[PDB]
């Protein structure tokens, strides 16, 4: 195409996402399709001359939506949100005309420095202690941006396993280094997320779940406790990853508590706050946060409730030199990104993230947050006055499990009568012997009648269910 | 705040800006004068409690933005690999970024796991790479998936196969420790393969040996054999070899069809890692490179170099993808058990836009000419005497040389870099300090090619003289 025609199809995709985000609800939230569906619908073979770009755009709608689950719907429900916004948008389009690669300063500065910045910016954003800026005068650390919580919570156990080996290496530079590995112990909650026991197997580093008290937090005893048996047994604990609001029911592990011991034993303490990091905008959010200044690196999505389109994930640390000893043979103005992450290529992300904290502002970013929190609150209100349902645990953010009083088939009939229609979106998860619905408000537009509708679709079918 | 009829008019400004600043990129100083920390005392030290309007955050693109990038989109950028965008990468990620999905498993989007399945098998077949990494083929247990980097993918495959090694090591023994065994392995490259090799030894803690080359800087069977028997012979386990088509240095290719048997006769893992190159096997007469390719058990290349999608978008095949989901699995497809992360993004649309848009015959065209201008270049270096040409172009990577000693090189690319009105970075094939000349930009000409030459010949006349 012509730089003429390109002004025209990128005003023709402009009006499409326009209509598109617009008009969401209207969308049935999930596919009805087979695996194996888009196959018969595509050529076995690429074109040998150019498709028209009517053609391209036409299969938007008749071959691409009829198999999207459509994450920006007000009714996506599973999961953890992943929202999209007008800022997000713009500055994509920018980074992705320029194109540079940042893997070095040098390689485009830009990229580099805005993104320093404005890392620098989001830690105080969400209260986070001044050692993780990249310019505060005393400062090792910084933040650098990831694509996901899954590859920051290695990148960070990947530096602590790191770390402790070349300590260990000092009384036996005979050994070898993945000898010393074996001996190495991590610990997260049993309400960790996937990605820290996929931690442990790339690494192979042997990875111990912790059992959790009645809000399914985790504890100081038990991590004392677990240290003092696997220490006794000659293990050498090495890291813990403490969750800020678990998956299944947005649980808040004790950070004021785990935050000493792993100061005291020498354990590397990594945050995963994938979802509720964004809350800590807010200052009435921030109690989970008491004990941070005992981490050593903190995570979270602003692809998940803050309203940048993925990728996008912060991470910090306070120990620059330790991650990048992790990532270069040899071992606070400008840095080489690329000795703090796994590949060498970089794109220049911190766009996106700069449009929106600037186009909303920090009130605006706020108000989301408090008004995502207030349509679970609501949410909540109508389960709890309803005496078929229950919350086996509590609502802190945006997040409410419930399910039907009884057995567990009720709750999973409730659900698949709801995935006749895909009207909404929900995927059960189980705590201990109780299968739940669990609800996310996603969408920073859902109102109190989104809410009010999905509520009676779950009434509708837990009627049907019930009689 | 941003209203949905502010986005309808905000985009269409982008859109003509994204426009202006493509057709125009020529006038722009490639690399930007500034140093380190230039940017902080531009910025507000705390973001803003209100929102800043729209006219202020797209004014600060010229203003403050434009002054520190490095525009990998001019055609007088000529360092590193070429990474292009595209208008109908542009428009694919558009909607991509709109829809936000995401892909860990079949069930969280169908359409991204599928649109990423069929166009795949496309690739592959259009890169004439064999049906055995091929998704819908009938005696196929392989495929494709998008990865972010080469890197990753490399590190995908080492990990795949020293976790592969590591399960069969524990037959036989079955106290020993998962990482204990790893100590043992052993894993090979050229030692012209790119830092991400050595990186991913680093963070597997899998030793690492880079192996001599010959007289065109391509890895031989005769080293690898050799390294091979030398290894055992001290106990360690050779489990893993990188081979390169299209070294960053030089542009040299690893020699398949002597490494292929080999690795296959000893079972090690043998990676292919064609970042660059893997482009050119869109025709068939640069394929020479791929012979011995039968034997790869994975394949990586990067759309995101040649192929005109922005980044990020590397293909990655496997062979044997039960081998490359039990590196990730603790025990329809979900791509979650092919990668590190959870999460992936829907990175298909852009890559089919471009393919659909651009068309086999035209990616096809757009190689041959960037090959075409490097060939150009390589010519006027040659008739030059003032210059040596070290190594075969093959694509569109030339290097050269002012004859005589490193100093001579290295104060030609300081005076070069003075204007930056063409971006190089020094290189080093042995001793002798070369100048790296990529050909980049799909609308590179012969006036931009002769036009940095003509700088390149500046700076070596005044070099000479003093
Ligand atoms: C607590 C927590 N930690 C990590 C992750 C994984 O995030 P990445 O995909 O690695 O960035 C999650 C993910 N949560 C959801 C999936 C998802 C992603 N974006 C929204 N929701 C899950 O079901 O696992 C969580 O929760
Ligand atoms: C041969 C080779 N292999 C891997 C890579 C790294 O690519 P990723 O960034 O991991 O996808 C490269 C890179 N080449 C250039 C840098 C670059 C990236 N895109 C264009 N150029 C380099 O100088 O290393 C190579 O060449």
């Amino acid at each position: 195409m012509e730089p003429e025609e390109y002004r025209e199809r990128g005003r023709e995709m402009v009006d499409y996402i326009c209509q598109y985000l617009s008009t969401v609800r209207e969308r049935r939230v999930t596919p009805d399709v087979q695996p194996g569906y888009l196959r018969a619908q595509l050529p076995e073979s690429a074109p040998e001359d150019p498709d028209s770009w009517d053609s391209i755009f036409g299969d938007i709608e008749r071959i691409i939506m009829p198999g999207v689950v459509h994450w920006q719907s007000p009714h996506m429900h599973a999961y953890y949100p992943a929202l999209t916004s007008w800022p997000s948008l713009l500055g994509d389009m920018l980074a992705d005309a320029i194109n540079c690669l940042g893997f070095t300063w040098a390689s485009s500065p830009a990229c580099t420095e805005l993104e320093m910045n404005v890392m620098d910016w989001l830690a105080k954003m969400l209260g986070l202690p001044e050692h993780f800026l990249h310019h505060h005068p005393s400062s090792q650390g910084g933040g650098v941006l990831q694509s996901t919580v899954s590859e920051s919570t290695l990148i960070a156990l990947l530096a602590a396993r790191k770390n402790k080996i070349l300590e260990m290496k000092t009384s036996e530079p005979d050994a070898d280094e993945s000898s010393l590995n074996a001996r190495l112990v991590a610990y997260a909650s049993d309400q960790a997320h996937s990605s820290v026991e996929k931690a442990g197997l790339i690494s192979l580093v042997k990875m111990k779940f912790l059992p959790v008290d009645d809000n399914f937090s985790l504890r100081g005893e038990a991590l004392q406790k677990a240290i003092e048996e696997d220490k006794q047994r000659g293990l050498v604990p090495v890291f813990v990853c403490a969750t800020l609001g678990t998956t299944g029911v947005c649980a808040f592990d004790c950070l004021s508590e785990l935050g000493p011991i792993c100061a005291r034993e020498g354990l590397w303490l990594h945050i995963d706050a994938a979802y509720a990091g964004t809350a800590f905008l807010c200052p009435e959010f921030r109690g989970f946060l008491k004990g941070i200044e005992y981490a050593d690196s903190f995570t979270f999505n602003p692809s998940k409730w803050m309203m940048v389109h993925f990728d996008c994930t912060g991470f910090w640390v306070k120990d620059k030199y330790k991650l990048q000893q992790t990532f270069s043979v040899n071992p606070g103005v400008a840095t080489d990104f690329m000795h703090w992450q796994i590949p060498l290529s970089r794109r220049f992300r911190s766009v996106k993230l700069w449009f929106v904290i600037r186009s909303f502002g920090v009130k605006n970013l706020q108000a989301h947050v408090r008004h995502g929190t207030e349509m679970a609150k609501y949410f909540e209100s109508l389960v709890r006055n309803d005496p078929s349902f229950e919350i086996p645990a509590k609502r802190h953010l945006g997040l409410v499990v419930f399910r039907l009083k009884g057995p567990n088939s009720l709750t999973e009939n409730v659900l698949k009568e709801i995935a006749k229609a895909g009207r909404l979106f929900l995927i059960p998860a189980t705590i201990q012997d109780k299968l739940i619905i669990r609800f996310t408000v996603t969408s920073q537009f859902t109102t109190r009648d989104d809410i009010l509708r999905d509520w009676n679709l779950i009434r509708d079918a837990a009627t049907l269910i019930l009689s």
